[PDB]
């Protein structure tokens, strides 16, 4: 540990491996450079104090960074004890960056390190989980006057903030990032739908073709999973608990069964409900000899390991990442990643190209939030769908796309009602 | 030929083959099996006077005789003057529908059948475009207070109806159908995407694969279209007017170009914007020798066709449902279906099954309607989602599919805050 | 019918809608446009006559038409007596083709026309099946030494001819059409993949997506069916018996089983295995109701009708191309054009495209068996490579594709073996 | 550092990591076991030496401890530098394998490891790639008697070797493993199609979806590469020397154009040749900034490093396995694992089920050799297509597919002539 007031990491020395990828990702974040261009020329966050809880990884200090670039003074914090990367923290910590995150930190530790990035005393916090506006509201009160507002980056966050706010427990204004098109239509799809085959491959080097794959949960994760998993080959089987989200799946090609159904025939299993005990210990005595099982949802509790557990008569650590639970039958089930967000555990998270645009929209959030937290109530509010356009324009351009514009009579055209047959 | 006071029809004779036609497609209908069993038991239309605009084949056929069944005294229209099956009208005309529709009629005759069937004096009108509401507000004012409110199928119809509201114009209240969940999500999408290339498969006799498809819009049309056309092996081009649209249509694997980019590569041009002039002079003159153009949106003024003739040194018909214009440097470019909805016209629309759900929809808000009038304002409302739901929830149970269920744990866990790492 | 000796036709007055058919295909058939423009300049084929037994639709059409150009005397009997269109023939026999073939023969008349088209006394025999070859072995050994060779279209016509060839029975060359690449990979696979899905559609208005469709081989034809079956939505289960292939289609993301479980699960059964009783008596008492059956394959024995009939208490024909076997206990089993290959039966057969590189291919068998004959032995030959590589190198002309060439380096660098690491 | 007589590795303390490496792979490796089992009761290469070059990773590791559980004496080299994982390596001389590899080697050690394998004085050679058998061939000819045979794993390796035997220089036989169907039509193409994404996508940490990804070559590799590049969201364009290939490839929806015009647009090249200089200077100058270069095929002359290092003012390594070649107007080009086979050097190569597939032919390749190596000629031979069916029943078994069987009257049916219409 190298620890002192202003951070807390493992190594220090780790710092220029840290900058390789910071620097390497960057090149391919054109929104965010464009962001971070502006921010740089108008300095919109002098003065101000953000406390960020994030996956803390490559592109994530970029966004970090991007807010410092603004004049933002920084401190930081693990969304997910085992999603951070020391040597990119060891480079945020050199950056002033006020970081505090240790790959595989205890859940003690995460508490006390989120504490100490909310010692900044911020004026705006970015979550990822709704972890630390939790925290900030039942432990940290004393400076709730001081706090503009919060942005919450993920599913499962906006789902605790919508609930305090009907309980009537929510006392600053919250930003439902994930709640913009430009997020959960890009990251939430097609950047899990990657970067959870990615880490899959990369923890186990199995074939993904020819496998029956069990995607649990249909929507936006989901979806894009189960796009990939058939993009790779294997038979998808999608289990939901909603009819209309289960009807898609068979009209999309996939079969669509319950988990006891799945959970007999299922090579893969990929959890992305945002819910508990999704799959659990009557599933588990189902399961096929060497059944592997990854999370794709924010919290490990998808797929339940106590049950796991209870049912297993020896735990091995085969490879990293690969926790094998052998059962009394002599089966053995492989848990990936603990359990944990697959992609950012067994492998690098998103691709740089999809958090440019989530987190392009956290920067333009933090920069909502000064500019509005006067006239905001202490509720839970979507960014401005003009922001979703800006967004989508500036990757446009950066591609090279140029298309079609509407015209005035198209325009005119769609506000009329007279033109029939 | 066979045409008096209750209706007005090609030819009588016709009707075996559209009872047929009508008994087959039902056998593949569930959910609006289910409907028809109920109406008939509790003869909820009893008394009650309905006219439909509809697209006249054999699913729509299947509605009106389930609404008769349920007591309705039933009227039709066409809601396209080459999407009607006289074979099957006949057999409407048989079952006492009082319907006013001959295929290939003309635009003066499209309007004298609707006002025929305005003279029912509805209480529900079922309208596709809304042209049958639009009439009644524009000419048939003498009958607006029997009129207890309309459904409205298709997007183009929304688009116009949100418009007269805005206007002040709108006289009674409108559900919009299209809008609901398990019409837009299936119908719009999965419906369309099967039968544009069903309908341009039998007009031509050409190939889908490695040809490139250009596909204007990419909405929920043109994202089924474009799905289907990559189905069947074509290289899919996508046009669109709006940025996060098209970034989807890239993410989906497919290219992102203007319209005028397009019209030089493309081999098959499929519309599906609802807008007017999507594809005009400048495009036409861009052409590949042999391009094929087709139009999924609701009218033919996507493609627009006095551009097309004042290009053209001759206009030929070399087969049916295919329009050939000559130009002056010899270039032939094709026109199908008259530039009308290509899966209704040169095929036999939707699949029975995807038809199935979007009338169960309409039979649900023609009782809507009745049951809610009198509390419901002179505005577009849309079903609740219940009815979405229950929808889903018969077809799935017709498919012999069980989907997991929530556990009440479960369902505390989403309604809470508290529980965080 | 309108017979006389150069022809049998239904009605000669169809002739003007045949060759709008005829005329509207060979705009689309670029391969063979170039042939016959060197077919009318050079006339091989002057004093030449020429039998085919083929499938009588428009691009057939064509290819007679281009070998009567190019100086031949042709004859034509059909290959499927429910294949044949009418209208077609009646231009073909306006045209001086001496064809003999009505849509709907017996299969007396069958044998009756295909001996009339053999009295012209044929250098060249063109076959789709092996029944004309068969037929001239059998029945007509006159005439052998007229015979210079003949040309077989199709995979079950060519395992005939090879088990004639293994028997000592063949007396002349044969050329395996079938066997080139620009058949094979073509034809068999895109060609019969899009037109098996059109001739479905065509006869039963159902929905393809959510639907377990059955395909039964899972060679060039079953590999496309499934494609283009997956391509719609669908998802797919492959029965074979070959081990190799089995596995190919599970990698290729394909649900593989016997055909007695798939029978329990299909909504769709599609079969192209060419082999006799791929479907029978104990699949059809497993089928779910509503089942609909459909033969790929060239003759009508793969799903064993004769079962189906001991089996049904009631035969219908609820519409044309569909007949309903309805079954002891209530079930209705569906066979698609009376078990004959649908895309013929049912629809317009391949796509244009398509059976231009295929007939492209037999119009050049026919030149190469002209110009061979006298050094050929009877036996089973395939057309050199160099033939498949003009007919490709001609269609990407005519799409405006330029391909990479081969440098010489490169090409003595495949030839060398001294270049290691 | 740990180099002697008997091995030559980096560090023996990997071993234990090497081992858990092996364990891993081979419990998902059904038809090597089963070999395994086979060879551990009957000892067929009990006194049999056995040198072998290939890629030293476990599942390989998993073959050399097969070959040596059936008796065999057995030398290892490395088939490329960078392929080669340290710790396997270790557990392989732990095991007393006689392995010399160091990964990152220099060309002239590799050559000299290769040396130090050949001292074994090999009965058998197994080759990835011909360098072994090229050089006993050239530099150890008096060795060549006691050589019973060689067997060849690759498509580059196989074209050596039949250079070899046209030019009269090849002295034993050899078995072109790669020609046997279960390795062609499963290795090169599922294999390859999945490991070079991961490979791509673990060197980079970038988007798949929405890239222009050129694919250069489009055999057995570049189709595997293709498809799966498309299942990621790509859009795919393939550059081809061979008319056919090239057709296929745009029926199978993909663009088709040549190096050139490819260079202009591609966002990710992959090349899979098997020749040398596919993208070479012009194509350089013509590249996107920040272009992504990998090459798939089996040496790293098929994107022609001299040309960037012409074109760079610098040549910098921002992350492992990325070489930036920074050119004069300022562009960054970016050739990934430095232009080896980037499924092996920037992952872990293709996934353990496959290369069970190709290694059990390899170990049935080995005892081919062994029990006819007498009767064979100076000649590359393919093994009976009977070993591929084998393997192929084995995998299905353990898969738990059982698949239809043939009945007598099918096979027969098959054999037949004379069931005709
Ligand atoms: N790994 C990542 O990088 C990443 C990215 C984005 C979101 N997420 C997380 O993924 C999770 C899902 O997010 P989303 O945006 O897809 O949410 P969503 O609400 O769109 O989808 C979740 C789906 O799960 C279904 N579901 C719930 N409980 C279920 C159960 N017991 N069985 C089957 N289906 C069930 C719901 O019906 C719903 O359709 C959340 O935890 C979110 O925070 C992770
Ligand atoms: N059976 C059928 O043929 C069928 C079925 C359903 C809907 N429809 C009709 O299809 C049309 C589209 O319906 P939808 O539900 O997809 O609507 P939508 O609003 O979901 O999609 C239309 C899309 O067109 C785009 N657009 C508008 N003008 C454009 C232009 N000039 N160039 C390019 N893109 C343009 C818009 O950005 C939008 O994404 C409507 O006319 C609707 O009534 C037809
Ligand atoms: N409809 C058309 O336009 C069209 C086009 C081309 C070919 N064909 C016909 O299609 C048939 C198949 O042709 P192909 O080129 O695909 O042949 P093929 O030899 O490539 O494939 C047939 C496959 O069927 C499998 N098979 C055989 N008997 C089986 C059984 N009982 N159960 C399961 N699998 C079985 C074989 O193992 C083989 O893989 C032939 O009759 C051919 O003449 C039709
Ligand atoms: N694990 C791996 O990375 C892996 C696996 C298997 C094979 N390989 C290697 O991949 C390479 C290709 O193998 P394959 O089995 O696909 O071979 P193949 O012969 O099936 O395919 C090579 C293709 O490249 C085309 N081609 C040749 N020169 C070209 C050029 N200049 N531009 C465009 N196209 C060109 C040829 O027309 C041919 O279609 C070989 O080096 C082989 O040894 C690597
Ligand atoms: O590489 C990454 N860096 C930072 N955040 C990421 C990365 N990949 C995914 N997420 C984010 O993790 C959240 C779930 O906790 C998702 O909302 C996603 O936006
Ligand atoms: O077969 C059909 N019968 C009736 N309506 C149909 C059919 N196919 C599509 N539509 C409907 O046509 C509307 C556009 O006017 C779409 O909204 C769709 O619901
Ligand atoms: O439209 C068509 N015209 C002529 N032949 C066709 C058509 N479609 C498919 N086939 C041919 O029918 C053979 C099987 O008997 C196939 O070999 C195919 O080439
Ligand atoms: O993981 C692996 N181990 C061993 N060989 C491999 C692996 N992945 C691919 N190849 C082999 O590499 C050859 C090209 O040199 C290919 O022939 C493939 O069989």
């Amino acid at each position: 540990m190298d620890c002192g007031k202003d951070y807390c990491v493992k190594d220090l020395s780790l710092a220029e491996e840290g900058w390789k990828k910071i620097d390497w990702v960057s090149r391919f974040m054109p929104v965010l450079q464009y962001i971070k261009r502006e921010f740089e020329e108008k300095k919109p966050f002098k003065g101000v104090r953000i406390a960020a809880t994030l996956h803390l990884e490559m592109k994530t200090a970029f966004l970090l960074l991007t807010l410092k670039a603004g004049g933002a003074e920084v401190s930081a914090a693990a969304s997910n004890p085992l999603s951070t990367q020391d040597d990119v923290v060891a480079a945020l910590a050199k950056a002033g960056v006020k970081v505090y995150a240790i790959r595989g930190e205890s859940r003690e530790q995460y508490y006390e390190f989120m504490h100490k990035a909310l010692d900044i005393r911020p004026n705006i916090i970015i979550d990822d989980g709704a972890d630390m506006i939790s925290l900030v509201h039942k432990e940290r009160q004393e400076m709730l006057d001081e706090i503009w507002g919060g942005s919450e980056e993920t599913t499962t966050g906006v789902i605790r903030l919508r609930a305090m706010e009907k309980a009537g427990i929510l006392k600053f204004p919250v930003i439902a990032v994930n709640d913009s098109y430009m997020k959960y239509l890009f990251d939430n799809r097609y950047g899990t739908g990657q970067s959870t085959w990615d880490g899959i491959m990369r923890a186990t080097n199995l074939l993904i073709a020819g496998k029956n794959v069990v995607v649990v949960g249909y929507g936006w994760c989901g979806r894009g999973i189960a796009m990939r998993a058939r993009g790779l080959g294997a038979t998808v089987i999608v289990v939901e608990v909603d009819p209309i989200k289960a009807l898609e799946a068979r009209m999309d090609g996939f079969l669509v069964m319950d988990m006891k159904e799945a959970a007999k025939i299922g090579d893969i299993f990929v959890t992305a409900t945002g819910n508990i005990k999704c799959i659990r210990r009557e599933h588990f005595e189902l399961m096929k000899d060497g059944a592997i099982m990854a999370n794709a949802g924010h919290f490990d509790v998808e797929i339940w390991k106590p049950d796991l557990e209870k049912l297993a008569v020896e735990i091995n650590n085969p490879r990293p990442n690969v926790t094998e639970y052998k059962l009394k039958d002599g089966r053995r089930l492989y848990l990936l990643a603990d359990g944990r967000l697959v992609n950012l555990v067994a492998a690098d998270g998103h691709p740089a190209e999809i958090m440019d645009m989530s987190f392009a929209l956290q920067a333009k959030a933090a920069e909502y939030i000064k500019d509005n937290h006067e006239r905001l109530e202490p509720k839970v509010y979507i960014l401005p769908r003009e922001i979703d356009e800006m967004v989508a324009r500036i990757k446009l351009e950066s591609m090279g796309i140029k298309i079609e514009e509407l015209t005035e009579e198209q325009k005119k055209y769609l506000e009329s009602w007279e033109h029939g047959t």
